[PDB]
């Protein structure tokens, strides 16, 4: 919310939040203060009757470290686009890959869930990504109400230097080759929705040489999801099968992985919203003797109290079901439980 | 000021400044361009008759280095809270330690003084800190006009890794253990005020093992202060005794220290505001032969001309009274004088 | 620019852009996604009848790398000032060196051109610079704009030559000054001259192999035609110890020429052609004379309206790949850019 400018067919929306947040956990890399804020601008300009231009920026600013600390802020989203009425829309920038058009349905926990769990950011087209061109079509050309599809292309984001480089190089875990993806979602009834998404990306030579885990020329995802949202009830599930595309912690990628998320929530009238969820990620055919391994496994219980549209408080309890083993230690995968308390101002 | 949004019980205040600033000094680490700007947002949401929610963010952006330089921006404040009428308020985030509810009375110099002098930031509850929970009460529940108090808790902010670590680790000089603090201020008249503050924090293992100077399990501060602010006159003093809490430059902490600051100012009607001040920090029982040492000692003379509420210019002259000795050289403590010239736009 | 506040003689203007931008090139350090945005504030406060105060901040934020990448944002402008009626103005902070009052006339390509090409940022008083005090005057106490500018030393990180805000030798400067003069001879036709003189630093005369001298200097002259939907402009600049010879140092002398032609169609298309070169002279290590920069530029911008545009730009690199270009890390490959831009 927060329209700070609306004049002569041009609109500007300032949005964000300040999330005062603490984690409690035996895992010392997670435990402690997690206060952060987000700030963003959504902009819109009417060009003619049939054509609207738009842009959006969203910035994450950590506030949990010192004034001399490093790397405390980063861009989540930055894209510009055109909306052609009901012929669709096109934008290019740092945006969400289309797979999240479906997996977002289970990304509604009070605090945990979403990117960092069964998938991450800069993880092919599974979450936020550098350099995505995205075509979106609403209601199948104004014909079939509730039917949305999207087509997406991502250019190579390669190594810092050497043969595989681009200008915007990173480490292997956040690299991609050329890739594409597609999503499709349908509101079969009101309240009920189904969705599919697919993605295919080339992998880079660094991804196939530097880490010990994961080999193949191509990274692929296949996703199906369901969602019930009505009568103060929210149910959703997401099942995703991946090839060479799911991080096996710090050790590389899983040659194959199966990811599952399900969540159930109720919204009481006085503002309380309890939540229970289950998330797992099962990795298959890992090298170096790892074989089949749990990448992620937890039950999640929590609640959010909404004071109003601008202020809320919440607790979330991640009940970790992973067994501590040599895979979890070497890959840096947490096996401890975590409680989160937070107080949030939003604008 | 600058209310850019006020609609349906939600308001948003965009504030900050642009400070065109040059230092002149024989100290090469201080001398030269010091231009920087501050930007922030104060937000408030009415929830119900008795309850208001709020948050606040403040960012510091250096502009005195190049476009390829590192670490030029950081968060000063980020916190969210609830105000329950005269039963008090609560907020959590990066915020001011309650000790500063008193020492702030002397932090009114044209340019110098404040953090970096007798205390710093991320320095237990002496200034801005990570992860403080702060309960405040004004006018003692509405029953005693001018009587304010605060109770504050701070979670451990530990090492980058090892046994003593938290998620948001930093170096020993900005670490803290679990700690609390309290403050109390009373307006005897509407210009004259007295105040006290206390804090107690656990020290971390790195604070006792890495630096040469300062040993103890606990950090403690006792602060009393006085203030006269009326009839265009401003007199203020603050006295603070510390234990294992005051930085001995880069060498560690002073086992005990005494800090004194006093300042007098006068506001002319045409907008000129002269200022004289005196500041010192005397460290005691330092290890390695140092014994008693001056940590800070200087006289300050300067003036601010206010063109209006949005624009000012100022000079400030720090006449440094430290002897250049082995302690000051080894601790990285400046012994040179400094002149500052500034032009400031504020919104 | 969007006026988000205007009350009681104080105005606040929020401005910026989101630039969805892709580069294509065989030069792998240039090729790929280049999406970035800029955000700024222009503030103005009325003080009295003869005096206004103001400040401006402009921030660059890259959006083409990951959420764990580092050094992805930096301040381009940050300055506060006073304007004394029409009798001119003064400001201090990070701002444009006065040389750009003239070279800005050729900095109008769809994408390429400007800082990074014949001159750079933090490059004495040629572009954006830390710690500039700038006095400006309209109508020379008529239509004749004058500026005088001083810059304090910005020196090394540590050692003899240090200041608080130390940096590498390529972006250092000593105490310096500059002056500019521009005039509208006819309506549409402008001419301009600019001079700068700065002390070099000890690191600039000791760490890089190229460029020796106590002082850096620039002489610039420029012309501009801007009427009847036509835009022509040129810039000729001579420099001593002031132009960068890539990563190797500075050029003892250099000659930089920039020229551009453009036309603005009513329906919003704006084709552009331009030529840029930088000729370095008297280089150490046997380099002698060398091209530092040489290319033709063709492209176009389509403006949907004042807030949205798309563009293509094609850099036709004419440099020959030789020992100087390789050692100094100067690109000799072509570049194509495609972008879509939202502006507020």
């Amino acid at each position: 919310g927060a329209e700070i400018y609306n004049k002569d067919g041009n609109k500007l929306d300032l949005y964000g939040k300040i999330d005062g947040l603490h984690y409690f956990s035996d895992d010392k890399s997670v435990d402690g203060d997690q206060t952060y804020m987000r700030v963003g601008v959504k902009g819109e300009t009417q060009i003619n009757d049939q054509l609207t231009g738009y842009g959006q920026w969203e910035y994450n600013v950590q506030a949990n470290n010192t004034e001399s600390s490093s790397d405390q802020a980063w861009t989540r989203l930055a894209f510009a686009g055109l909306k052609f009425g009901d012929a669709g829309s096109f934008d290019y920038g740092r945006n969400y890959g289309v797979v999240y058009d479906v997996t977002s349905w289970t990304d509604v926990l009070p605090e945990f869930g979403g990117d960092g769990d069964t998938y991450g950011s800069d993880n092919f087209l599974q979450s936020r990504a550098n350099g995505v061109a995205t075509y979106r079509n609403s209601d199948f050309f104004g014909l079939v109400d509730g039917l949305n599809f999207a087509l997406q292309y991502q250019g190579k984001n390669g190594s810092v230097s050497g043969e595989g480089a681009t200008n915007n190089g990173r480490g292997w875990s956040k690299q991609n080759g050329d890739g594409f993806g597609t999503s499709l979602t349908y509101d079969i009834w009101d309240g009920i929705s189904a969705g599919f998404a697919y993605s295919h990306s080339k992998r880079t030579d660094e991804q196939n040489s530097v880490p010990a885990l994961g080999r193949g020329d191509n990274a692929e995802t296949y996703t199906g999801g369901l969602k019930y949202d009505a009568n103060n009830i929210y149910l959703a599930s997401q099942y995703t099968q991946t090839y060479n595309a799911t991080r096996a912690g710090s050790l590389g990628f899983a040659n194959k992985a199966q990811n599952f998320e399900v969540v159930a929530q109720y919204q009481f009238d006085f503002g309380l919203r309890p939540s229970v969820a289950y998330l797992q990620s099962k990795g298959k055919d890992l090298e170096r003797g790892y074989g089949d391994q749990d990448i992620l496994k937890y039950v999640d219980v929590g609640a959010t109290y909404y004071f109003n549209k601008n202020m809320s408080t919440y607790v979330d309890y991640k009940i970790n079901l992973l067994d501590d083993n040599s895979f979890t230690r070497n890959a840096g995968i947490s096996t401890d439980d975590v409680v989160a308390l937070g107080l949030v101002y939003q604008f």
